[PDB]
C-alpha cells in the first residue's frame, strides 16, 4: 500500500523505472479491514478502461508518472460488465451505460438501455434508495445531464434510458408515463427520489410540464421549488449553500445539457498521426469559470453530506471521458480523465482523514481508444500528441466506420480504499459491487 | 482470495451473476505472506491483455464463467510496460516483445528489439542467470521458437532480437558475433547459459554451424550433444527423461519454427461480422499428436526441476496468443489462451501442494483485439463467433492497414499466488517484477 507509485528515478538506469520502494506485504495487510464503512464514495469514470487511464497518465504525468488520485487506491482487481439480451436472456458482451449502471446500483444484470429494471421490466431498488431508507445522506454528482444513464440509474426505474421527461416517456415508456399510472419520467422520478445532494447538467428537461398528478401543468423546475428544493446554477451560488437534507435538498443544474469539457483539441482523423502534426491540448475557451469543476462539486457534496451523523453514500461521475471517446477526441477524453483524478484526490483526502470511508474508482465499461506506435498506419482515426515526457504518443480509434466510436467488452480495473475494499480484489462482476456496498454500509 | 469465481446462478436474476460468495477480507489476509519463496513459476501470455483474457473466457467458458487457472490467482494489479527510445532515452509508449521481456528479467528498461542489454547496449544479468549462480534449478519453456524474444531474454544479451544464429548475428549483431569476440548469437548464448530445462520450438537454427570457437564447423545441434545436453523432439521422448541438471541438461526441440496452434478458424475480414456467418473454432487437424502441449511441457518441467533441493525458477510462455493476434485470427488466439490456462492450472496445483511457490501470470504488453457489438460496422478486420453461451461475440482488429495487427500500450493485468504475491497489487512497473522475484528468492 503505497501513496507514491511514480518511477523511482532515471528510467534508463537499473531500477530507475520501479514504482515500488519496498515490500508491500505488511502495508497491504494493514489496509485490509472488515469493520463497517460509515460512508461510501463511488467514483465512475464513464468509459474509462485501463487503456484510457494509461493514455491520460502518459500524456499528463508522463509514462513513469502517477495519478495522485486515480492510481493511489491500494486494492485492485478486474471486473466484468456484460449485459443481457432482453429477448433470450443470454449475455450481450458489450454493455451500454444504462445496463451497467443498473448492475452496480441494483445488483441485477439487465438489457442495454434499461434503467433500474431487470429483463422482465420489473423494478428493483437502487443502493441510493436503500441508503436513504436507512437514514443515510445521499448524493449524486455528474458532469453529464442528470437524466443521462449513469446518474439516472440511482433514482429512476424506466424501460428505456431515452425517457428523460414527460413528453419522451409518454412515447417511449408508456408504461412508466405518469398519465398512464406509471412512476414517471426520469426527471420526475429524480424529483421523487429526493437525494440530499444532486448536481450536474440537464436543466433543459426541467422546462417540460407534468401531464398528470399533483404538479400537473407546472414545469418540472417549478415542481422542484414547490417541493422544497434549493436550486443553484453556478459556482458562486453552490458555494453559498450551507446545508442540504430531507427538508432542504440541493439541486444544481449547471448546463442545459452536458457540462463543457475542460480541454480542447482537434478530432482524430484518418492517417492523422502521419499527415497531421502532433497536438498539445489547451484549455476549452467555451467553458466558463462560473461552471463548477467535478472536484468542486465533489468537495461541496462531501461537506454537506458529511453533516449527517448516520453516514452518507455519494456517487460521482466523470461523464465525458466516454463522450469524447465516442467523438474520437483525445484532448477532450484525456482532460476529462484528469478532471476525474482531481475529484478522486478530494475523495481520498477525506477518506484518509475520516477513516471509515470506502472509496471505489472504476468504470461502467471499456471503450475504443488504443495507444499505438508513432508510425502506425491504421484504418481508423488517429492523432499524435506531445506528452509530458516530451515524446509523441499516438492514439487510435478503429472500431467504427460511423461517426461514433464504440464501447468494448474487455474486463477493466476496479480499485478501492477503506473498509471492505478487499472485495474488489481478483476477478469480480459489476453486480458484486452492489453487494459489496450494501454489506459495507450494513444496508442489508 | 477465492478459488471459484464463476457466476453464482441465474444471471438474469438478482445476485445471480455474482462471482463472490462472501466477504474476502479474511481470505485475502491469509493469502498475504512475506515468507521466502523457494520456487518461482512465471507464466507469460504473450500479448495477453485484459481484452484477450475476456474474449477467450467469453468464448470458452461463457461470460459468467471463469478460467480455473488464469482467473484463480487472488492478488491482482495492473502494470506498465512502456519501452524507451534508443536515441532520446525518452519513453516509447508501445513496447515490443524483446524490450518488455528484458525489463522483467533484468530490471532495466530498454529499446524495442533489445535482449538483455540497456539502451547503451551494455548487458545486465537476467533472473535466470542469477538463479543458476545461487544454485537453483532453472527452466525456460515456450511454444515459440527458443530464439524468439520472450524465452531468449532469459539467456541472451544481444543488440537485436533478430540475431538468432551465427549467420544473422554476423550481419546484425557484429559486436556479439563469436568470430568478432562477442558472446555469440541467441542460440549459442542459450547453449552457453545451460539452463536445466529448455523446451520449445526453433529447431531450424540448430541446423546452423558455428563460425568460430571450439565447435566451429559443427551444427548447433551437434554442439548441444557434444556439450552433454539430452535432446528430445516429441512427447514420448520427453516423457522418458528422468532427470535434468547441470551435467544432464534437457533441451527439447518440438518444431522447426514455432509449435503448431491448438485451434483452427478463419482469419477476420473486412465486415466479416456482417458478411460472413458466426464461426465455431475446431481443433487443428494438422497438429501432430506427438507434439506436447504447453501444460505437458510445464508439468514435465516442474517434475524434473523440483528434484533440486535449493529450489527452482521456471518461465513458461504461451507464445502464440500474440502471434495469432497479429494475424487477426480469433480462433488461433483464443485457443492459445485456453492452452495457457491449462499450464497455469498445473502451476497452481503444484504451488498449493508445495506451499512455498510464487506463481505469477501476466503478459508482456497489450494487443489489438477488441470485443465489439454484433452489428458493428468497423474499418478493420472483424469476425463473429459462437460462444459457449450460445450467443454471438464479435472481435475486432482495427489498428493496422498492414498485414499485421499491432501491440497497444495499455497497462494490463498481473496476478499472483504464493509468498510475496502482494508485490503485484496496485499500480507497478514491469521492471518491479524483476525485483519482486529477486527478493522473493533472496537472490539479492
Ligand atoms: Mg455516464
Ligand atoms: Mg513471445
Ligand atoms: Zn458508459
Ligand atoms: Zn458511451
Ligand atoms: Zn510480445
Ligand atoms: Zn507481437
Amino acid at each position: 500500500v503505497l501513496e507514491n507509485r511514480a518511477a523511482q528515478g532515471n528510467i534508463t538506469a537499473p531500477g530507475g523505472a520501479r514504482r515500488l520502494t519496498g515490500d508491500q506485504t505488511a502495508a497491504l495487510r494493514n489496509s485490509l479491514s472488515d469493520k463497517p464503512a460509515k460512508n461510501i464514495i463511488l467514483l465512475i469514470g464513464d468509459g474509462m478502461g485501463d487503456s484510457e487511464i494509461t493514455a491520460a497518465r502518459n500524456y499528463a504525468e508522463g509514462a513513469g508518472g502517477f495519478f495522485k488520485g486515480i492510481d493511489a487506491l491500494p486494492l485492485t482487481g478486474q471486473y466484468t460488465h456484460y449485459a443481457l439480451n432482453k429477448k433470450t436472456g443470454k449475455p450481450d458482451y458489450v454493455t451500454d451505460s444504462a445496463a451497467s449502471a443498473t448492475a452496480w446500483s441494483t445488483g441485477v444484470k439487465t438489457y442495454n438501455g434499461a434503467l433500474g429494471v431487470d429483463i422482465h421490466e420489473k423494478d428493483h431498488p437502487t443502493i441510493l434508495e436503500m441508503a436513504k431508507a436507512a437514514g443515510l445522506a445521499t448524493g449524486n454528482v455528474s458532469t453529464a445531464e442528470l437524466q443521462d444513464a449513469t446518474p439516472a440509474a440511482l433514482v429512476a426505474h424506466v424501460t428505456s434510458r431515452k425517457c428523460y421527461g414527460p413528453s419522451a416517456t409518454s412515447q417511449k415508456c408508456p408504461g412508466n408515463a405518469l398519465e398512464k399510472g406509471g412512476k414517471g419520467s426520469i426527471t420526475e422520478q429524480l424529483l421523487n427520489a429526493r437525494a440530499d445532494v444532486t448536481l450536474g447538467g440537464g436543466a433543459k428537461t426541467f422546462a417540460e410540464t407534468a401531464t398528470a398528478g399533483e404538479w400537473q401543468g407546472k414545469t418540472l423546475r417549478e415542481e422542484a421549488e414547490a417541493r422544497g428544493y434549493q436550486l443553484v446554477s453556478d459556482a458562486a451560488s453552490l458555494n453559498s449553500v450551507t446545508e442540504a437534507n430531507q427538508q432542504k435538498p440541493l439541486l444544481g443544474l449547471f448546463a442545459d445539457g452536458n457540462m463543457p469539457v475542460r480541454w480542447l483539441g482537434p478530432k482524430a482523423t484518418y492517417h492523422g498521426n502521419i499527415d497531421k502534426p502532433a497536438v498539445t491540448c489547451t484549455p476549452n475557451p467555451q467553458r466558463n469559470d462560473s461552471v463548477p469543476t467535478l472536484a468542486q462539486m465533489t468537495d461541496k457534496a462531501i461537506e454537506l453530506l458529511s453533516k449527517n451523523e448516520k453516514g452518507f453514500f455519494l456517487q460521482v461521475e466523470g461523464a465525458s471521458i466516454d463522450k469524447q471517446n465516442h467523438a474520437a477526441n483525445p484532448c477532450g477524453q484525456i482532460g476529462e480523465t484528469v478532471d476525474l483524478d482531481e475529484a478522486v484526490q478530494r475523495a481520498l483526502e477525506f477518506a484518509k482523514k475520516e477513516g471509515n470511508t470506502l472509496v471505489i474508482v472504476t468504470a461502467d465499461h471499456a471503450h475504443a481508444s488504443q495507444i499505438v506506435a508513432p508510425d502506425t498506419k491504421a484504418p481508423g482515426l488517429t492523432q499524435a500528441l506531445n506528452t509530458k515526457d516530451g515524446a509523441v504518443m499516438v492514439m487510435s480509434y478503429g472500431n467504427s466506420e460511423e461517426d461514433s466510436q464504440e464501447h468494448t467488452g474487455s474486463q477493466l480495473r476496479i480499485a478501492a480504499y477503506g473498509p471492505h475494499a478487499a472485495n474488489v480484489v481478483g476477478l469480480t462482476d459489476q453486480t458484486d459491487l452492489f453487494y459489496t456496498m450494501k454489506a459495507a454500509l450494513g444496508l442489508k
